């Protein structure tokens, strides 16, 4: 941050957050780019993961440089113009958690998009690592969740989805529809297990029938399903927690 012996001084730390505020920007467009379209093509699936691979990295290296209460740096972050780039990150997050969610054919891509809201909000904690009482940092980074509110509130319907997905899933209903340990079930009988649960709403239900990926047998791996949505759910659910 501060070569104190030399005489010219240049802030690599502000540099990281400005490379960062460029590949958001990049990868912003390119979200824009492909909202429209209906499926993403397969160069435009790995450019999306080299794109994203970069940013994790990024983030890593922030996150290297701002713990160890580093407060130097801490406070360099925090009037950087970081909360731009984070706040990109969450519209793109949010959106993209529902776009890609859908369709069974960008799950990697899926996987490797919340590892990067994953790091991010490492990166978040970090920042927020020896914090005080009404502290500086802590007020800019409310400030950008109230910019962001409504991309957070998705991502948290979402996580809040599929963390009741659990305990549908976990429900005596599901496990007297599913006698035998074969669990691969039915469209119809998911969905009216759902109905069952009491706890999921309409527009819930169209999403996990939505989000639901079956076979020819009309008939899906809650156990595999489970799995994808509701770990990630868990981690990064706990994180922003």
């Amino acid at each position: 941050r501060t070569q104190t012996g030399n005489n010219t001084t240049v802030n690599i730390i502000i540099s990281t957050v400005d490379y960062l505020l460029r590949v958001q920007e990049s990868i912003s467009d390119f979200y824009w780019y492909y909202s429209g379209k209906d499926v993403i093509d397969e160069q435009g699936q790995r450019n999306f993961s080299k794109a994203i691979q970069v940013a994790k990295q990024v983030f890593n290296t922030l996150t290297e440089y701002i713990q160890g209460p580093c407060t130097g740096n801490q406070q360099s972050l925090a009037h950087s113009r970081l909360w731009d780039a984070v706040v990109g990150f969450l519209h793109v997050f949010a959106h993209m958690q529902m776009k890609l969610s859908q369709d069974s054919s960008q799950i990697e891509l899926l996987k490797e998009l919340m590892d990067l809201q994953k790091d991010m909000v490492v990166m978040l904690l970090s920042m927020l690592e020896g914090n005080v009482v009404n502290g500086t940092i802590g007020k800019q980074m409310v400030d950008m969740l109230v910019e962001s509110s409504n991309n957070v509130e998705m991502i948290l319907k979402f996580f809040d989805m599929f963390l009741k997905l659990k305990d549908l899933t976990s429900s005596d209903t599901f496990k007297e529809y599913d006698p035998d340990g074969k669990g691969v079930i039915s469209k119809r009988d998911f969905h009216k297990a759902m109905e069952s649960h009491k706890h999921y709403t309409q527009s819930e239900t169209e999403f996990l029938l939505s989000c639901a990926e079956t076979d020819e047998n009309e008939t899906l791996d809650y156990e595999e399903f489970v799995k994808r949505f509701h770990e990630p759910a868990k981690d990064i659910g706990f994180n922003v927690a």
